[PDB]
């Protein structure tokens, strides 16, 4: 069957921590009471999730509030043991409280306030960077996003701010674990989850980035249009080519699902000008291009990492000022 991997960093940082750290499944939730909050207005709604602005009328500060969807408990504990791990990390959400409404008993997350929110190059360059940290704080952690994606970046560029929201759908690496290949939106899935490669990491989160990156400097949401998981891989291989795709195919020993051999077909790899246009030409760089080149590969081992991402000549005048 296929052939198994292993992260090309962060690998054992699990393993060396306590059980405690990784074993959320043995968490036990301490909830508060929904009361000393009040809703004011909601912000949006989200799969599992309906976002609200609220009060702590304990204190009068302004939070936000999370009700989640029904969802197995599994789930529930996961994300606060992940967002209590990750607290006071880079650019991490804040979680402040966990609480339960007193009649329906549906359980609510509780985060610091922030606002929600014309982008420049540099701007762009900027935020990248600030999304960089977030991620390889939290793969340092020993945990992958999965759903990395515009929805899950809050930005307020008043105070040019950035946060990782939504860490419902985050795991635990553990080398050599099977995960399941059936997370994030469509647009922003890596190959190795189209192509049911169970055995991925940290760097599916950077391919997801990839598709962000190419969505904005290109102006093309989204950049991989798919209309099912399978010509979601079809619309990669078209820019991408066949050749790469068929290598790391054979690499991995994966075995493609029948409804994928008369239908992704053979395509040259494209040149990234063929996306360049004088209404997004403003946004394309040498640099930029060249960092995309280096995120959005099919074998997830030869990705950047976060932190090697981050020392890319793209972000140079970034980190200068
Ligand atoms: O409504 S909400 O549920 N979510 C909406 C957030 C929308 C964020 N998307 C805008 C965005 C962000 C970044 C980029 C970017 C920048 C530079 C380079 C590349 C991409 C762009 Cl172009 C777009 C929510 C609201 C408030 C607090 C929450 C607190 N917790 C949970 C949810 C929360």
């Amino acid at each position: 069957g296929p052939v198994p991997s292993r992260a090309r960093v962060y690998t054992d940082v699990n393993t060396h921590r306590p059980r405690e750290y990784w074993d959320y499944e043995s968490h036990v939730v301490e909830w508060g009471n929904q009361d000393d909050y009040q809703l004011v207005r909601k912000l949006g709604r989200g799969k599992y999730s309906e976002v609200f602005e609220a009060i702590n009328i304990t204190n009068n500060e302004k939070v936000v509030v999370k009700i989640l969807k029904p969802v197995k408990k599994k789930k529930i504990k996961r994300e606060i043991k992940i967002l209590e791990n990750l607290r006071g990390g880079p650019n991490i959400i804040t979680l402040a409280d966990i609480v339960k409404d007193p009649v329906s008993r549906t359980p609510a997350l509780v985060f610091e306030h922030v606002n929600n929110t014309t982008l420049t190059d540099y701007d762009i360059r900027f935020y990248m960077y600030e999304i960089l940290k977030a991620l390889d704080y939290c793969h340092s952690m020993g945990i992958m996003h999965r759903d990395v994606k515009p929805h899950n970046v809050m930005i307020d560029h008043e105070h040019r701010k950035l946060r990782l929201i939504d860490w419902g759908l985050a795991e635990f690496y553990h080398p050599g674990q099977e995960y399941n290949v059936r997370v994030a939106s469509r647009y922003f899935k890596g190959p190795e989850l189209l192509v049911d490669y169970q055995m991925y990491d940290y760097s599916l989160d950077m391919w997801s980035l990839g598709c962000m990156l190419a969505s904005m400097i290109f102006r093309k949401e989204p950049f991989f249009h798919g209309h099912d998981n399978y010509d979601q891989l079809v619309r990669i291989a078209k820019v991408l080519g066949t050749e790469d795709l068929y290598d790391y195919i054979d690499k991995y020993n994966i075995e493609l699902d029948p409804r994928f051999n008369d239908i992704l077909g053979r395509h040259s790899r494209k040149r990234w000008e063929r996306f360049v246009h004088s209404e997004n030409q403003h946004l394309v760089s040498p640099e930029a291009l060249d960092f995309l080149d280096k995120l959005l590969r099919y074998d997830h081992q030869s990705r950047l990492t976060a932190r090697e991402a981050m020392e890319h000549p793209y972000f140079y005048t970034v980190v200068k000022d």
